[PDB]
């Protein structure tokens, strides 16, 4: 299903009264949209969704997002790890439709932000067709970003490889398309259209949180890999090893990614010798809390979690 189909089987639904307290009145839903489900869970992200008179779902997002610095980058994160079960749930559904429509397209641009961490010089949306090789299942990406920074990105996947084949079967020299059957409609899918996509299947979260968790998820991993250092010293280079090794795959400079990218809680737990392992859970009900994540992604979410009171 999509998002708000998997969401409207939980959700209250407005009939003025609602059925399976003054938090919804302070949303100010518009009272003429149709449809409208709002949330019975104060702590969900979608408070509410609804459609518009022209048909088009409209959202109202938790006060902590709209909030002018309302999160620290730790409790952003971690409200955008419960958010990537559903992601995973709503590209699914898209990906299963039949040839290129443009959701199937977008699912798997999406797919790609997420599991590579790319940029929406190019960018994903931007892509051309020499940009990208594909050897059975692995598909490498090869193209300079911003300011002209590398980046090279591999990933193996039986359906994605499939789908990329597919896109490459079509004329370029742009290689996010969307076609017909017959092959005579065909046009480009554009960053717009993506951001409009994200809107739906992760708002309020954005493109930039695929790469600020994914930053984070990376470096996390690389401090595990390396090991804990006995010396502040060491340990403080092991840091600056980090932040390198994650500029170089984001196609930032070192100083943005430990500014902006790299979650320094992570960095806090590495220097007191903690590491993602450290972080993973010891009962069943801890572990049902990580349903739809992998092992690296919940032990993250749970190490961010422990920045809490």
């Amino acid at each position: 299903p999509s998002r708000t189909e998997l969401l409207a089987e939980e959700y209250l639904r407005r009939e003025p009264q609602k059925f399976r307290l003054a938090r919804i009145a302070r949303l100010a839903v518009p009272p003429a949209y149709q449809d409208v489900y709002v949330s019975p869970d104060a702590e969900n992200e979608l408070q509410a969704f609804g459609r518009d008179a022209a048909g088009r779902l409209q959202y109202r997002y938790h006060p902590d997002f709209v909030q002018a610095g309302a999160l620290k980058k730790w409790q952003r994160l971690t409200r955008f790890a419960g958010a990537l079960p559903t992601l995973k749930v709503a590209t699914t559904a898209d990906l299963r439709a039949s040839g290129l429509p443009p959701r199937k397209v977008m699912a798997l641009m999406t797919r790609l932000l997420h599991v590579a961490r790319f940029r929406v010089t190019y960018g994903l949306s931007t892509l051309r067709q020499r940009h990208v090789v594909v050897d059975g299942n692995t598909v490498t990406f090869r193209f300079k970003g911003k300011h002209g920074v590398s980046q090279h990105k591999a990933t193996s996947d039986r359906t994605l490889a499939a789908n990329m084949q597919k896109l490459l079967d079509l004329p370029g020299p742009w290689l996010f398309q969307t076609v017909d059957a017959g092959g005579g409609e065909r046009r480009r899918i554009h960053s717009t259209e993506l951001n409009a996509y994200l809107r739906e299947v992760i708002g309020p979260f954005t493109a930039k949180d695929f790469r600020t968790w994914g930053g984070t998820l990376l470096a996390a991993e690389y401090l595990a890999q390396q090991g804990t250092e006995s010396s502040e010293r060491q340990a403080k280079k092991v840091l600056v090893d980090c932040v390198k090794f994650v500029a170089d795959d984001l196609g930032n400079t070192p100083a943005v990614t430990r500014g902006s990218y790299i979650c320094p809680v992570i960095f806090d737990r590495y220097l007191d010798g903690k590491v993602l392992d450290d972080y993973e859970p010891r009962t069943e009900r801890q572990e049902a809390e990580l349903e739809g994540l992998t092992r690296s992604e919940g032990a993250l979410k749970r190490m961010l979690e422990s920045e809490r009171t």
